[PDB]
């Protein structure tokens, strides 16, 4: 969720509210190619993917169509749209919609071709939901290197400070009967949390800060936040092997692609008590 600053800037500018011109791209010659009422048919099958692609059907499908066109452009323009559409769940918007209006929007153009769907490399933001591990493979595909962000309150974490033993060791040592410092960090497995998520981040650092304090004897009550450090998306697609199969990381290790910076902005409020 994170509503998003109100300014935020999105990277499909609306251009004329609804669809229009928004996602899709400039032509050549000549405004042919098929007949001129008629919808773009990669536009007409990805509408006639939505009900799969938009659920946890997703990846088999997906695998499906890669295999059988080779990631061709039907394959590309799907992953590009998956981008737009996951982008736009993380500017509020709902999945389904955002999809099918985008797909409508390329039903629109003209050619056939791979770029027939704009991939704006500027201000992405990762929404955490069904789409986000497209869309961050989009990117190291078609973002040609630009950071992204994905903000800490959409990755699913959950942390729970009492099971991260290096945490508690630091907090367990003498202390006043009030304030003391505690600003630690330590690696994170953001799959035990949330295994979408780990599949964009893998491990990332986070870092805790805050005070503890100390009652009648006693336990204590840290309340602080957590944050997180930007972690890199390794764009080699021999590490995605596991999540994307045989089929589809071979296909893809043809196609070039370039690591970046993930941006993960934000505290996430913690407060726990304890003992002995
Ligand atoms: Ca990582």
């Amino acid at each position: 969720p994170i509503e998003l600053p109100p300014t935020y800037i999105t990277p499909y500018p609306e251009i004329s509210a609804g669809g229009n011109g928004t996602y899709r791209g400039q032509d050549l010659s000549s405004g042919q190619s098929f007949p001129r009422g008629m919808q773009n048919p990669v536009a007409t099958v990805l509408l006639l993917q939505g009900d799969l692609y938009c659920s946890p059907n997703c990846l088999a499908t997906f695998q499906d169509q890669a295999r059988r066109d080779s990631f061709g452009i039907q394959s590309k323009v799907a992953l590009k749209t998956f981008a737009a559409a996951d982008q736009r769940e993380a500017e509020g918007r709902d999945l389904r919609t955002a999809y099918n209006e985008i797909a409508t929007d390329i039903g629109r153009s003209q050619q056939i071709n791979e770029n027939i769907i704009k991939y704006p490399p500027g201000n992405h933001v990762l929404s955490g939901g069904l789409m986000t591990p497209f869309h961050a493979l989009a990117h190291g595909m078609f973002g040609l290197g630009a950071p992204l962000t994905f903000p800490i309150q959409n990755v699913g974490l959950n942390v729970d400070i009492r099971g991260i033993p290096d945490v508690m060791n630091v907090i367990q040592s003498a202390r006043p009967v009030g304030t003391s410092s505690l600003d630690v960090n330590f690696a994170y497995d953001v799959g035990k949390d949330s295994n979408a998520s780990w599949l964009t981040l893998g491990n990332i650092t986070l870092r805790l800060v805050g005070t503890i304090d100390k009652n009648a004897s006693g336990a204590w009550t840290f309340s602080g936040e957590i944050r997180a450090f930007n972690d890199v998306y390794d764009a080699n697609p021999s590490n995605h092997r596991g999540w994307l199969g045989e089929n589809l990381t071979s296909l893809l290790s043809a196609v070039p692609f370039t690591s970046y910076s993930i941006e993960i902005p934000g505290s996430l409020p913690v407060t726990v008590s304890g003992n002995l």
